[PDB]
């Protein structure tokens, strides 16, 4: 339902909400229930299992919660998304994505993502059990992750939401250990590359017919500690967490 607003080619500081009391981290709103909500899961090794609702922009910076939910199981890394009302995640040392309704508040299901790395196998440049990161763009629900069988080079995934089975998959040439994160926009994968305490999107690779290729995107990095990069198709904003900062970046596009 979101059109392609086109091949991005340029980020740029936008909105400083808050420093939070956590390092790492990652926090969204669900493009398909629109809403003023945002949804928060701070990291903590070995005990995140809390995914924490706000009503407004302004209760989030404030730190005043509508609800906490209690997770059935923890979880592991920053990689969650919340998609048409329910959050997914990766399960804590599993390949395993949840389904997790929030109005019900009960586990919907589980997919194991086939193959896929998992608990420090593969994750992002700095750790924390990063290896599966869930995406979200115009073309819907994307996994992000790494294959043993790829070299532990980057793997993407259509994601049936209602059915939780894979229904697309692409190797592409990216050592995912070697990104910061990345995120999907218009099925075009893009791989950040950044400092720990250049900064650049450095790699995209295209979904339709599966062409990959350098590129140099300058990308914020003004903390150098980034925990997680999303995409949000209803805003076309990049919702970040670095080194303890939550921000949102703007997008700029050319022609696609
Ligand atoms: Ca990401």
């Amino acid at each position: 339902v979101f059109l392609c607003p086109g091949l991005l080619k340029g980020v740029y500081q936008s909105e400083h909400l808050f420093e939070s009391d956590h390092q790492s981290g990652a926090w969204c709103k669900d493009p398909l229930q629109a809403s003023d909500k945002i949804y928060y899961m701070p990291w903590t090794p070995y005990r995140t299992d809390t995914l924490t609702e706000y009503s407004s922009k302004d209760d989030f910076i404030a730190g005043r919660p509508t609800t906490t939910y209690k997770l059935p199981h923890r979880v592991d890394g920053t990689g969650f998304v919340v998609y048409d009302g329910a959050l997914f995640f990766n399960k804590e040392r599993t390949r395993n994505i949840v389904k997790f309704d929030l109005r019900t508040r009960i586990k919907s299901g589980e997919a194991i993502i086939a193959n896929a790395n998992y608990h420090d196998t593969s994750p992002y440049r700095w750790g924390g059990k990063s290896d599966i990161d869930l995406a979200v763009d115009e073309n819907g629900l994307w996994v992000i992750y790494a294959t043993e069988q790829n070299n532990g080079k980057i793997v993407i995934s259509q994601l049936n939401p209602y059915t939780l089975r894979i229904e697309g998959t692409w190797d592409t040439a990216y050592d995912k250990r070697s990104a910061s994160n990345a995120f999907m926009i218009c099925g075009i994968l893009y791989v950040v590359k950044s400092v720990y305490e250049g900064n650049k999107i450095d790699y995209i690779y295209n979904t339709d017919q599966s062409k990959d290729s350098l590129v140099d995107v300058p990308f914020p990095n003004s903390y150098q500690y980034i925990a997680a990069v999303d995409y949000n198709p209803r805003d076309n904003l990049l919702y970040v967490w670095n080194n303890y900062h939550v921000v949102k970046y703007s997008l700029d596009f050319g022609p696609l």
